[PDB]
């Protein structure tokens, strides 16, 4: 009952960024274009839990970028505290906001077929 509830915190964690990610590709955004030209940081290693802290640091951007175009945003932010409860190491190369959430459902994916 507690690698299963670990799991479905990711599973939902994974399933609000994928929301993002298709509220940014539909063709009815028409911020698409500047939504693009924002920075984002990545982590230099992605697998540990502990790591989710670097994922945390950037909901502010997360939250800038869309407001270009929330309810989501204040759920990872939940998730998060509840996974990791660590000083965060970042690559120099930033990332668009569509590399940034590929590279965490990517993360997400990994950590729930570690604990199944
Ligand atoms: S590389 C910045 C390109 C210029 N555009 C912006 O600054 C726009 C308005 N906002 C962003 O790109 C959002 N990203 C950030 O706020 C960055 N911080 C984090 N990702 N944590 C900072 C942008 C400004 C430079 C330092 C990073």
């Amino acid at each position: 009952s507690s690698t299963k509830k670990t799991q479905l915190q990711l599973e939902h964690l994974l399933l609000d960024l994928q929301m993002i990610l298709n509220g940014i590709n539909n063709y009815k955004n028409p911020k698409l274009t500047r939504m693009l030209t924002f920075c984002f940081y990545m982590p230099k290693k992605a697998t540990e839990l502990k790591h989710l802290q670097c994922l945390e640091e950037e909901l502010k951007p997360l939250e800038e970028v869309l407001n270009l175009a929330r309810d989501l945003i204040s759920n990872i932010n939940v998730i998060v505290l509840e996974l990791k409860g660590f000083m965060c190491e970042y690559a120099d190369e930033t990332a668009t906001i569509v590399e940034f959430l590929n590279r965490w459902i990517t993360f997400c994916q990994s950590i729930i077929s570690t604990l199944t």
